[PDB]
């Protein structure tokens, strides 16, 4: 899949995007690659942060669905008009599909100044699409309309401008040049988000020793659309305590641990070895097995170049608290080649050929670990009457 290698770009902390075309003749837009959502939505009206947008009137193949869509989320929203048009990925498979497209006509805190993307590609399942699960997501349409295998994989590679990032989205396959060592699979627990189960967490080889349901409260997901590793409150607190203890030779302000303040060292002198590795053990394909993915401080301490002190290497702490479960965001994914094997309801992890490391430690994927009489680490979200009332024909 040589032609699909290196097809992702972006600015650090602002999401990875792929080039796509919409309409006839093709209109090129840069589109955020988001495994944590399920809509294909593109700027389709002027906005201060857009240099360009989808011009429906310029497309001979555009069809209006005569239905609006409204998408609120934590401290943001986008909304607009549903339709269909022809869509391709120039540095993807050699195919063109008719997909649903939400034409974004109004938004708040959605577009990011300087991110260089104009839309979002939700790669998750129909269950979480808006307005409802009857709006077929892009990848479903791609698979149904073409011979493209039902799988994609992601290799995310992490003074006045933010650092440029790159990576690969391989659609329809696995490219062996993008990883080394073994490729380990964890089940997709349920097809909505890419939900997985964490069975154990270690910080510098030390078990956090929590009830494993705490690791997945109220879910754990793999999300390219989240920068940070996000952890449930109780888990976050235990992790921060352990990371603080390991790095105790340095006394950082509270602002740092909250991700609200950078910490710096003289260029090239960053004491990586005082920061511990973090291991997440993921449920294996076999009942009582797990494997671990291990990330370095090179992943969870994000580089931010400072104008005021350009002679220093400065870092943001990129592990943060969640009230909506574990989020394995870019912090996790940057260590690994991640295979979203939809066909076989599983997610694969292998050491990425592009991950940032040093001569002492490396991001790792290791297994199997077998546990006698494995507990169920999955959390069952309480059923609301709202959700229960839904008929599913
Ligand atoms: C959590 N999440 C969002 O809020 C979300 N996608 C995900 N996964 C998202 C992430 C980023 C973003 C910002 C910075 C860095 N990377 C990114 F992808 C920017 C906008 C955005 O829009 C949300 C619309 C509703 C569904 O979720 C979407
Ligand atoms: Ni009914």
């Amino acid at each position: 899949f040589v032609e699909m290698v290196d097809n992702l770009r972006g600015k650090s902390g602002q999401g990875y995007y792929v080039e796509m075309t919409v309409g006839s003749p093709p209109q090129t837009l840069n589109i955020l690659v988001d495994t944590g959502s399920s809509n294909f939505a593109v700027g389709a009206a002027p906005h201060p942060f857009l240099h360009r947008y989808y011009q429906r009137q310029l497309s001979s193949t555009y069809r209006d669905l005569r239905k609006g869509v409204y998408v609120p989320y934590t401290q943001g929203k986008w909304e607009g008009e549903l339709g269909t048009d022809l869509v391709s990925i120039p540095h993807g498979p050699n195919v063109t599909v008719r997909a649903n497209i939400a034409a974004i006509t109004e938004s708040d805190k959605f577009f990011i100044n300087g991110s260089n993307w104009e839309g979002i590609l939700g790669l998750a399942y129909a269950e979480i699409a808006r307005p409802d699960d009857s709006l077929e997501p892009f990848f479903d349409s791609l698979v149904k309309q073409t011979h493209v295998p039902n799988l994609f994989s992601l290799q995310l590679c992490g003074s006045e401008v933010l650092a440029s990032v790159g990576g690969s989205m391989i659609i329809g396959g696995i490219d062996h040049s993008l990883y080394t060592g073994s490729l380990w699979y964890t089940p997709i627990r349920r097809e909505w988000y890419y939900e997985v189960i964490i069975v154990r967490v270690e910080i510098n080889g030390q078990d956090l020793k929590m009830d494993c349901k705490e690791y997945n409260y109220d879910k754990s997901i793999v999300d390219s659309g989240t920068t940070n590793l996000r952890l449930p409150k109780k888990v976050f607190e235990a992790a921060v305590k352990s990371i603080k203890a390991a790095s105790s030779t340095e006394k950082f302000p509270d602002g740092f641990w909250l991700g609200e303040q950078l910490v710096c060292w003289q260029a090239g002198t960053t004491p990586w070895n005082i920061f511990p590795v973090i291991s997440l053990y993921l449920m294996g394909e076999v009942t009582n097995q797990s494997f671990r993915i291990t990330i370095l401080p090179q992943q969870y301490l994000r580089p931010v170049e400072d104008v005021a002190t350009s002679q220093d290497d400065c870092y943001k702490f990129a592990i943060s608290q969640s009230s909506t479960g574990t989020v394995m965001g870019a912090v996790i994914m940057e260590g690994f080649y991640v295979v979203f094997d939809r066909a076989r309801k599983r997610i694969g992890f292998a050491v990425s050929a592009c991950h940032v490391h040093d001569e002492f430690r490396t991001a790792a994927v290791e297994g199997p670990f077998v546990t006698l009489d494995m507990e169920d680490c999955g959390y069952n979200i309480p059923q609301t009457d709202e959700s229960r009332s839904h008929h599913h024909h």
